[PDB]
């Protein structure tokens, strides 16, 4: 149970906690209510966690684009501002905090990539990325380099190959379409090409990751690199005179960084939901409220329009600001990280010369689209098992797949009835140690091999660990069980599925007992 009358709020330890805490102070010497902030490792596994079972902090702050998974599960609460106060911060900000048709969370800060140049030996920034080979040559007579970034994480590569018309999921009514994605189109495939075109060059290179890009550029070493505001204090310490201004264009279109916009929700089992609102539109989201956060650490970009504007007269928070606007907010969906490890992938490949940047593309495609596929398969079948125990869960030819697992599911089940109902009572489940006991058992059905009765019994364990979630009054837990047996599914049994006939060799062997 969360302790009514106070208010405990969490926040990532990177950020400007003391500063938050003199907001609490203020409100606390206003009001009496007692504003406790803390800043524990890893919050944003510990959140679900404890929220799950209805206890946590009263407000948690972190990125909008891990608040739609905690929506879903029923964790945060729908943030009821007047329209007067909406109007106080960037309409786009609200879409970012806004699920199913309901606002989650209030906007804070506004986070992008940006370019960050070397003012000495780089006055004047390359506006587009076509100039930027022939930038090179001249550096590279010095014994400097032109830019250097990370190249293994696709979130920093996605601006250029998002640029010319690529796109992680189609957006449409308020939801995003998960089977519509645009790696393989030819606007992704320009980016991607000029990237590799680069590598090709000998102007960058394919091993270069974070800490070779961010060494290269604090050191004088090369002119530009591609980061963001939380790399700025890094810089600072250096000798390096820096300045962060527009990303570079590319076919004389702006590249398109993926926005994040750092979000406070008010946790579903707070029974200081008034307080929590009172206090974030109220002392929070102000001109002192946001300058005491700022002071600490620095925010970069902020949603509520009276200190942005404020803050943009510095121009690196302008840039963060302008690369936002020119870019894409962060689809707020789980499923985005099938969509990172695709294109992860797909990147390393194409930069290191395995495949070409079309094959490359296409896998990632097939890839984004298996993981849709495999994602159907887990939440039709959790939703007929929690159904037969007459719970709801909100998340016939073309449907013989799926009928057919569910019945040998319910066969197995019948068969080992006893073995189930000793095992389900016996269980050991907490939402602390749920993923650990998941991932043992797994690992303990497959350890002598992969066959159609294991994945059979599989499923079926997913199925017992959501039925015993709902029992023991942890039904958030279901939403995460259903994300660890698809990505069990999309990372080690998908091969051997499509090495073994696919789902159609299941219903040819399985198909006949069921008559
Ligand atoms: O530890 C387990 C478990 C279940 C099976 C299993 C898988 C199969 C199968 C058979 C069995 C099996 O060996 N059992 C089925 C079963 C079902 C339900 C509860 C317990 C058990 C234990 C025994 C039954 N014994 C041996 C056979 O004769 C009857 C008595 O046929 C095709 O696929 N296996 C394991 C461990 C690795 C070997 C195979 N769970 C587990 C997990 C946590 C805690 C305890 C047991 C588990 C994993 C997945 C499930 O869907 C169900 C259980």
């Amino acid at each position: 149970k969360i302790e009514e009358g106070k208010l405990v709020i969490w926040i990532n330890g990177d950020k400007g906690y003391n500063g938050l805490a003199e907001v609490g102070k203020k409100f606390e010497k206003d009001t009496g209510i007692k504003v406790t902030v803390e800043h524990p490792d890893k919050l944003e596994e510990k959140f679900p966690q404890v929220a799950a079972t209805g206890d946590g902090p009263d407000i948690i702050f972190w990125a909008h684009d891990r608040f739609g998974g905690y929506a879903q599960s029923g964790l945060l609460a729908e943030i009821t501002p007047a329209a007067a106060f909406q109007d106080k911060l960037y309409p786009f900000t609200w879409d970012a905090v806004r699920y199913n048709g309901k606002l989650i969370a209030y906007p804070i800060a506004v986070e992008a990539l940006s370019l960050i140049y070397n003012k000495d030996l780089l006055p004047n920034p390359p506006k587009t990325w076509e100039e930027i080979p022939a930038l090179d040559k001249e550096l590279k007579a010095k014994g400097k380099s032109a830019l250097m970034f990370n190249l293994q994480e696709p979130y920093f590569t996605w601006p250029l190959i998002a640029a010319d018309g690529g796109y992680a999921f189609k957006y449409a009514a308020g939801k995003y379409d998960i089977k519509d994605v645009g790696v393989d189109n030819a606007g992704a495939k320009a980016g991607l090409t000029f990237l590799v075109d680069l590598i090709k060059n000998k102007h960058m290179n394919a091993d270069t990751d974070y800490s070779i890009a961010e060494a290269a550029f604090n050191k004088g070493e090369t002119a530009m690199t591609i980061n963001g505001p939380w790399a700025w204090s890094n810089i600072d310490t250096s000798a390096v005179n820096y300045g962060v201004t527009v990303l570079p264009t590319f076919k004389g279109q702006p590249s398109k960084p993926f926005v994040g916009v750092l979000s406070a929700g008010i946790n579903a089992a707070s029974p200081n939901k008034e307080l929590a609102k009172e206090f974030l539109e109220n002392y929070l989201l102000t001109d002192e409220g946001l300058e005491a956060v700022n002071k600490d650490k620095p925010l970069g970009a902020v949603a509520l329009k009276s200190y942005e504007e404020e803050l943009a007269k510095d121009p690196r928070i302008a840039a963060t600001m302008e690369n936002a606007q020119k870019g894409e907010i962060m689809p707020n969906i789980p499923q985005m990280s099938a969509f990172w490890y695709a294109v992860r992938t797909a990147v390393i490949n194409a930069a290191s010369g395995r495949q070409t940047v079309d094959e490359a593309l296409k896998d990632a495609q097939t890839a984004a689209r298996a993981a849709a596929d495999n994602r159907e398969i887990v939440m039709k079948y959790i939703h007929y098992k929690l159904s037969q125990r007459g719970y709801e869960w909100d998340a016939t030819e073309s449907e013989v797949v799926h009928l057919t697992l569910r019945q040998a599911g319910d066969d197995f089940s019948r068969r080992y009835r006893r073995d189930f109902a000793e095992m389900s009572s016996q269980l050991h489940l907490t939402p602390f140690t749920a993923r650990g006991r998941f991932a043992t058992v797994v690992e303990e059905l497959f350890r002598d091999g992969v066959n159609w009765g294991r994945i059979v019994a599989f499923f079926e364990f997913g199925g017992v660990m959501c039925v015993e979630s709902v029992n023991r009054e942890m039904s958030p837990l279901v939403d995460n069980i259903a994300l660890w047996m698809t990505e069990y599914l999309n990372r080690h049994l998908h091969t051997w599925i499509q090495d073994n006939g696919g789902w159609d060799a299941f219903v040819e062997l399985y198909g006949p007992s069921m008559r």
